[PDB]
């Protein structure tokens, strides 16, 4: 047998193509893209781990049949609350760990088991992580638990925010923070923040610590290159301490 039929899937959408092993896959993915209603480079085609490039064939990537090419949507419109891989999450035991390591670990543990979740723009995985977060009614630092780890495609632009105190985080343009208007603590999306506006941080990264309202001094829009962004979902309080800042889900 020479010709090979792969299943191309965005998690939801699955289309079966059969092509011969010498064919470049340029038009397989161009066809799938048009079937999805978008042009080819708003999508990401992945075999096992590494991302394909258009001018490759089945044999040079060691293909089999019923093999799958997973596609991930490039976010147009931001809309995907998440943060940079290196964002240091503050664990419930006091230590700090980059959220990307946390999420990738959770993802391969979910994959070795049978509960890795897939969405068109990435993956999620069950987790049970004790974090430090802001108590939305006590307004002091508390312990919480995250149940879902999230790994999504990088948006077309991201925002790096740095505060007068010297805290700095790289987040998607929609990622919300805590603000204070008239005595209201509200949440504001990142792109809504203005230079000089104060966002909530922990005064110390210790339990029962109160809020330090930190003046935002730098807001930088930039084209990223990191390929994946990450987040943690924490029920009830919907936030956690990352890079010394209260980041809201």
């Amino acid at each position: 047998e020479t010709h090979i039929n792969l299943k191309v899937s965005d998690g939801s959408s699955e289309i079966f193509f059969k092509i011969k092993k010498t064919t470049p896959l340029r038009r397989l993915m161009e066809a799938f893209a048009k079937r999805q209603g978008k042009e080819m480079d708003s999508l990401r085609f992945l075999y096992d781990g590494i991302r394909i490039q258009a001018d490759q064939t089945p044999e040079d990537l060691d293909m089999e049949d019923n093999d799958i090419i997973e596609t991930h949507r490039e976010q147009i419109g931001g809309s995907g609350k998440a943060v940079d891989y290196d964002t240091e999450v503050l664990l419930g035991d006091g230590r700090k760990r980059k959220i990307g390591e946390i999420v990738e670990e959770a993802i391969k543990k979910a994959e070795k088991e049978g509960k890795l979740g897939r969405v068109d723009d990435g993956f999620y995985a069950p987790i049970n992580l004790e974090l430090y977060a802001l108590d939305v009614r006590t307004l002091k630092v508390r312990k919480v638990k995250a149940d879902i780890a999230w790994k999504r495609t990088t948006p077309e632009k991201m925002l790096r925010i740095r505060t007068k105190r010297g805290r700095e985080i790289r987040v998607t343009p929609t990622h919300p923070f805590f603000t204070l208007e008239e005595g209201r603590i509200k949440t504001k999306k990142a792109y809504e923040l203005k230079v000089g506006e104060k966002i909530a941080t922990p005064r110390e990264e210790a339990p029962e610590a109160e809020i330090f309202w930190d003046e935002v001094v730098e807001i930088e829009e930039y084209k990223p290159n990191n390929s994946w962004v990450y987040d943690l979902q924490v029920p009830e309080h919907h936030n956690f301490i990352a890079n010394g800042i209260f980041v809201h889900n």
